[PDB]
């Protein structure tokens, strides 16, 4: 490897930890092309999420971020984010960017290009609606699902299926990203950051942060046990997704951190300590489980189980708990 490669891959280890082995075990050509997809989207998502840069500073980065990767000499100096140092130094990933084959430099500067324009548009409001929660989801996490089902398929070591359906990768993607953000309500709200959709949190709360009160922890709860019951309407899809792949180092890739996202979920549901920081969340069984579950009969006996941990924890009262029976007994099915 070049110095430069192997600096990318020292990158990959610091900035994306819970994908970065999975990404180093990929057949061929599909290694460093998703390690480099993964190292932009880094930089990218620390622009937006870095509040010390105006919003009037923030959107030409974002919109023009996918022509950086053609700028040998772009870099960004100004971040205060943990991981500014992919900014500082992107020529070193940018390089590494215009050494991959053509076909996958389409699809990673396309997908930049879309999620650029897209948290821009977020930056001004608000998630109100589901739908909007959905949208803000596929800015950020959607359509790199999208991305790497394409770069997939590029590869040809799976079919044009993979990257046409953009919905089920759109899915993917979604799944994880509101994992991510149910998972992270203190953080976030600690660093002054709301992503829960208002048209919900408002039937509980008249602001998003009373949920962090303790005198509101039921009403806290019921709202977690609702947006929960909202992402586990993608597992069916999930499932679809998964059940095409071809490759074993792709399936590996696509299922380990869906499979630690149902654990995450899991660990959330109907738990007052979401509302309190960090919840454990049995990452350790799910690692193990994950490897010996290198095929779908595996994948899905664990999300079975996992989806009977929680089926067997739904109150009563809950106001989701119908709706919550009613999404697993599907994917039971599926
Ligand atoms: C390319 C690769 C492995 C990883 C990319 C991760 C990197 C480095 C940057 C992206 C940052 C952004 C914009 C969104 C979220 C990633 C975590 O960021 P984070 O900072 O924790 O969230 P936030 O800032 O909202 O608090 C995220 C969860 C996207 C996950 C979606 C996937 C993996 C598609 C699955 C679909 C298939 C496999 C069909
Ligand atoms: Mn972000
Ligand atoms: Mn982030
Ligand atoms: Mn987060």
């Amino acid at each position: 490897l070049s110095s430069s490669l192997k600096t990318c891959y020292k990158y990959l280890n610091q900035t994306s930890r819970s994908f970065a082995a999975v990404i180093q075990a990929l057949d061929g050509e599909m290694r460093n092309a998703v390690c480099i997809f993964a190292l932009v989207l880094r930089a990218l998502d620390t622009l937006e999420d870095d509040m010390t840069i105006s919003v009037e500073k923030k959107v030409p980065l974002l919109h023009n971020f996918h022509s950086f990767l053609y700028q040998p000499d772009w870099r960004f100096m100004e971040s205060k984010e943990k991981d500014r140092q992919v900014l500082e130094d992107f020529p070193t990933i940018s390089l590494e960017f215009r050494n991959l084959a053509e076909k996958y430099q389409t699809v990673i500067a396309d997908i930049c290009r879309r999620m650029g324009i897209g948290m821009a548009e977020f930056l001004d409001k608000h998630v109100t609606s589901e739908q909007e929660w959905d949208k803000y989801c596929h800015y950020v996490a959607g359509l790199v699902g999208i991305g790497l089902s394409r770069l997939f398929s590029a590869s040809e070591f799976e079919d044009p299926l993979v990257g046409e359906d953009t919905e089920r990768a759109n899915s993917m993607g979604l799944f994880l990203q509101k994992t991510n953000i149910i998972r992270d309500y203190l953080e976030d709200q600690q660093g002054g950051r709301e992503f829960w959709p208002q048209e919900v949190w408002s039937r509980y709360v008249k602001k998003l942060g009373d949920f962090a009160k303790p005198e509101n922890i039921d009403l806290a709860v019921q709202c977690l046990n609702e947006l929960i019951t909202n992402a586990l309407h993608h597992i069916p899809d999930v499932i679809t997704y998964l059940s095409r792949l071809r490759n074993q180092s792709v399936f590996n890739f696509c299922a380990i951190p869906q499979v630690m996202a149902i654990a995450t979920l899991a660990a959330c549901y109907n738990n007052q300590q979401v509302f309190k920081g960090a919840v454990k969340i049995r990452k350790g069984q799910a690692v193990t489980l994950m490897m010996d579950a290198t095929n779908m009969p595996a994948v899905k006996a664990i999300i079975y189980q996992y989806m009977e941990e929680i089926y067997h924890r739904i109150p009563d009262s809950d106001p989701s708990s119908s709706k919550t029976r009613q999404i697993i007994s599907t994917i039971r099915t599926q």
